[PDB]
């Protein structure tokens, strides 16, 4: 079993570059989504608590199995901890052997930005150039760069209740001269006249970050922040006024923005759109919404990507997580006599 | 986050002792089973393949969250790999922070033996002295010692289709002079006149290791080997002649021996027996069956036990699995500039 810890992932991402990492991952995600029906899918298992949730996100095909452990505690930042922390494993289906154990906190931000990018490439109007970024925390820089470097976004209007978060975002990306990022005094001000609205706020409760009055013809909404029951960012009527796209419907019906609508509210499966079998955006005036909550297949993709890229660079360290090949695999007792 | 790998767990178990480890764990398991209602329980999630299964087993209470990754591939031994491999994590509920990452292959054998022991103490006749052990692989030595050291079993009659497995079992426990382990040439021969039958065979299919004609009044069956849909060890009629006990009913209805019986077939929750809310064994002549498939609470208990035992010994290695406290927890992007 190989292990990629936080500093090693940092070196890997730094080497590949955040922009290329996101672009290459989006391409890999698109191919895996097209192969949707080849995967053994399931809604992630969630263990809710008073201030957060801890989830396990498994998925697999005929040769590889993958899963991610991840928590979502919005109040963590008040204690100097990340709202989102994660790690995962890529394993061999025919033996059950865990080939890679990897940090996935940094990787989650990367796959989430890549997934949002993939969805936008297929759903947003091709002439998009301005985006509103509501929520300027951990996910924000990644979302900003994904859209700037791969979807032609030149101007971002940002807003966060915490002004220091916005300052951080602007400072982190100032080095990208082709991108202008400016602070707005409110959500309504930030979203005025934008082609794309990305929401990545963290608040474990029902919230109406985006209301019907803010919608303009042709907009694409990248709703990422809400991702579990009782945690939303869009007013229910925003969804009723748009064509809604999802990752894994069974899971999104419960955790996504659509949890606020009748169980029969029509949504479109993103993988069908990517295969060109179902219509995505139907007109230039239409409002499209990517009701994103995160799905195990995305973690499977980033885990496979990380393994391949780390191997090529000889990065990672071996760990004795489980027994390897032994003379007598039925003699587990031999391990009780000491190393 | 601290990490306990295979060799470290080996040293830890060696220092505690297999029998003591099992005994202390059984006591800890009893306490956790008693507060069964305090846990957020769920049936484990499984991913099935043609040769095996890979499962995630989570459980949590108000303070701790735990989960185990584990596979079950009966054909692995032909490739010199273990049929069962596992690892898990114990985390803080109010922050989601993973405190311990630990190997759980060795630990699984220990908690399974402890669970079987705990069940047997409440279900088997208190005067049991002889046990049949069908399947002499990885789990066998642990099951053998649990019963010998904590349930007064002085004699074990063992059988395995692989004669080298039985030889391994006998040689491994020869040092325990108070325990006699003899090889039988068939399952029928091995179970004749025993007080307890422990089955830990590995075969991904519907097997009738134990048939009705083998049953004798007063027996307790510790059915451990079968643990998923389509994988059983007992003939359905064996269950019809017994009082059947389970771990987490919703999960066992799907994966246990009872998957072969009506959805309405009566079963008894082991935790309720331990709480004294319902009976375990009701008569000396009764046949009791612990339909064991494994449940996340057991892994939660062993993870907590391992953490405690490792801490007082200063064992375990720090690993950077996830970020810890930082000046600005909202600046994850700073981690993309390299470790330097
Ligand atoms: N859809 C997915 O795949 C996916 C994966 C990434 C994370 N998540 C979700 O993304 C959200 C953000 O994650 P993060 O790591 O950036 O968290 P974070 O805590 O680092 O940042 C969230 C930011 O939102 C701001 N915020 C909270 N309420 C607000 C409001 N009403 N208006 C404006 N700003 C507000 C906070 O001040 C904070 O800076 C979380 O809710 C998380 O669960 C989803
Ligand atoms: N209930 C639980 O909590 C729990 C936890 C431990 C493992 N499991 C199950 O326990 C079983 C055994 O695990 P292990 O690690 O010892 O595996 P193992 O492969 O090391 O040993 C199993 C043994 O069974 C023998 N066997 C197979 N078919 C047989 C038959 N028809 N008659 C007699 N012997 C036969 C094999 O030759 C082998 O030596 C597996 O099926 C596993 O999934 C259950
Ligand atoms: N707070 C993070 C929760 C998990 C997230 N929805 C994901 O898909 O990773
Ligand atoms: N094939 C998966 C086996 C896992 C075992 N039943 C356990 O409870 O650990
Ligand atoms: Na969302
Ligand atoms: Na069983």
């Amino acid at each position: 079993t190989y292990f990629i810890d936080v500093p090693t992932m940092s070196d890997l991402v730094h080497d590949i570059g955040v922009a290329p990492f996101i672009g290459e991952l989006a391409a890999a995600l698109r191919d895996d989504f097209k192969r949707w029906q080849a995967f053994d899918k399931s809604a992630r298992v969630a263990s809710h608590s008073e201030v957060g949730v801890i989830e396990l996100m498994p998925v697999a095909d005929k040769s590889r199995y993958a899963f991610k452990y991840v928590n979502g505690h919005p109040a963590n930042t008040a204690r100097n901890l990340h709202t989102v922390m994660a790690f995962g494993v890529l394993a061999d289906v025919d033996s059950g052997y865990p080939v890679l154990l990897s940090e996935l906190t940094i990787a989650t931000a990367l796959r989430t930005a890549a997934t949002s990018l993939m969805a936008a490439q297929a759903l947003a109007r091709p002439n998009a150039r301005k985006m509103a970024l509501i929520g300027n925390g951990a996910q924000s820089e990644f979302q900003a760069l994904a859209f700037h470097k791969h979807l032609g976004i030149e101007e971002i209007v940002a807003y966060d209740t915490d002004p220091l978060a916005t300052a951080k975002l602007i400072a982190n990306l100032k080095e990208y001269s082709g991108l202008t990022i400016r602070r707005a005094s409110s959500v309504a001000e930030a979203v005025k006249g934008v082609d794309i609205i990305t929401t990545v706020t963290a608040d474990k409760a029902y919230a109406t970050i985006i209301t019907p009055d803010m919608l303009e013809p042709g907009m694409h909404l990248n709703a990422v922040g809400g991702d579990c029951p009782g945690k939303t960012e869009l007013h229910a009527d925003v969804l009723r006024n748009a064509r809604v796209f999802v990752e894994y419907e069974p899971q999104t019906r419960i955790e996504g923005e659509i949890q606020q609508l009748p169980a029969d509210f029509p949504v479109v499966d993103l993988w069908r759109v990517l295969r060109g079998e179902t219509e995505g955006r139907q007109s230039d005036s239409q409002v499209t919404v990517f009701d994103s909550v995160g799905f195990a297949l995305e973690d499977y993709t980033v885990l496979r990507y990380v393994l391949q890229q780390a191997e090529k660079r000889g990065m990672g360290t071996k760990i004795d997580l489980v027994p390897w090949v032994e003379d007598d695999p039925k003699d587990l007792f031999s391990h009780t006599r000491g190393r």
